[PDB]
């Protein structure tokens, strides 16, 4: 961000600042399971109003609820209520985003307000697929609601949504967050500690697929694990995947990741067993399965087995750097939570001997706060998705869009 507006940098003093920020937390049952990214936020925020800002308009989307609103299972409503105890201020919250009421709540607040929006992702203008002149609009919008604009969702710094790039106000400035994980990342990746291990679980396949090519130039070992590995699973093995996920574009190109990864010295550490039930339930009926096996019709692998996390041991032990993102398995639900909990035993002990070890994605933080071991890696991000397109080495549309100095 050296050549990028920064918050500190941002006149605010009676200024509204109208603030993208990623309070996409997981959410088991209906309340929230960590609040690590709305905390993240915290001295951002509290940086504009102990330095005069009339208000602060916070915004974020919650989920892919991809343009339909869904107040009953995404509503933003409990983050509201999170982010009054954690501030010491109480905040206002509206059920949308756009256009005339939200526009008139937040026109000309008291003095010290601050109002948390709607899920921006129920408006299928924000992804804006799930328009171009109701785009142009939505953005409008969005941008009469503060007077300057600041980023702190570094998490949601990979995706070009109207929210994070399109907002047309004069001055645009990257806050402490999006500071923060920047730094980190410039230090961490300008000259890794080698072997270089990604880890690469997690439920978002087509995303997390595609990013595998550029990352193969980077990196010295993958552990292609948790919903991922299935695809990879299916098309080299000729396994039986029963109902786990498949992503069948990135089925596509998996013999030419491979390939790509031969090519540069890439060693590739897929699971041999698994833990399978019969339906997607944290209380489904049980099952053992390996890659000869197979997993059998109508059940789905949601943990690696314990051959599997041998495997990845060895692979951390290996290693004198690691980047995590995603978990190995179901870790929410107990009786798919071992492989997970074991990668993250011999990530804290290789950390212990100096192994740099960087958690990243919303989820795979709980596991951090799950296990209590926030202090026992190197480093917890608030981004996933988002640091994985730093390690390909791009710069973040959410970065890009940020006035320069
Ligand atoms: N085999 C499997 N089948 C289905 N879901 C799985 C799975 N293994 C792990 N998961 C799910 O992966 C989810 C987390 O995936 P995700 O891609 O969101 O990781 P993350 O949050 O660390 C990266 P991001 O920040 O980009 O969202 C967890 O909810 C976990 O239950
Ligand atoms: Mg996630």
């Amino acid at each position: 961000l050296s050549n990028k507006l920064t918050l500190d940098k941002l006149d605010v003093k009676g200024k509204r600042v109208v603030m993208r920020v990623d309070f996409n937390v997981p959410m088991k049952n209906n309340q929230i399971t960590n609040n690590q990214r709305i905390k993240a936020a915290v001295p951002s925020i509290k940086f504009c109003l102990d330095n005069g800002a009339k208000s602060v308009v916070l915004m974020s989307h919650l989920g892919r609820p991809d343009g339909v609103p869904m107040p009953d299972k995404y509503s933003l409503e409990p983050v509201a209520v999170e982010l009054k105890s954690l501030l010491g201020k109480d905040v206002l919250f509206l059920k949308d985003c756009v256009g005339p009421e939200v526009e008139k709540a937040c026109a000309n607040p008291a003095a010290g307000s601050v109002i948390l929006l709607e899920n921006l992702r129920f408006h299928v203008e924000e992804e804006g697929k799930g328009e171009p002149a109701k785009i142009e609009a939505f953005r409008a919008s969005l941008s009469k609601l503060g007077d300057v604009y600041v980023n702190d969702a570094f998490g949601t710094a990979h995706r070009a949504h109207s929210s994070m790039v399109g907002v047309n106000l004069p001055q645009k400035a990257g806050g402490f967050l999006m500071k923060k994980e920047l730094n980190y990342f410039a230090k961490a990746l300008e000259s890794p500690e080698r072997p270089f291990l990604a880890i690469l679980g997690g439920a978002k396949v087509a995303d997390a697929i595609q990013l595998i090519n550029n990352m193969l130039d980077k990196v010295n070992e993958m552990i292609i694990g948790g919903g991922m590995a299935f695809t990879f699973l299916k098309v080299l093995n000729n396994m039986e995947i029963g109902t786990s996920l498949f992503d069948e574009e990135g089925a596509k190109i998996v013999k030419d990741l491979m390939s790509k990864a031969e090519k540069n010295g890439v060693k590739i550490t897929l699971p041999v067993d698994f833990v399978t039930a019969d339906k997607f339930d944290e209380n489904a009926k049980t099952g053992q399965a390996t890659v000869a096996s197979g997993i059998p019709a109508g059940w789905m692998g949601l943990d690696c087995g314990p051959e599997s996390s041998k495997k990845y041991a060895e692979a951390v032990t290996r290693a004198k750097q690691i980047v995590w993102n995603g978990p190995v398995g179901v870790f929410e639900w107990e009786a798919f939570a071992r492989g997970t909990k074991a990668l993250m035993d011999e990530v804290v002990k290789a950390t212990s001997r100096g192994c740099i070890t960087i958690i990243g994605g919303g989820d795979t933080a709980t596991c951090c706060a799950k296990w209590n071991t926030e202090d026992k890696v190197s480093h917890v991000s608030t981004g996933g998705g988002a640091s994985l397109e730093l390690l390909e080495g791009k710069v973040l549309p959410g970065v890009d869009a940020l006035s320069n100095i």
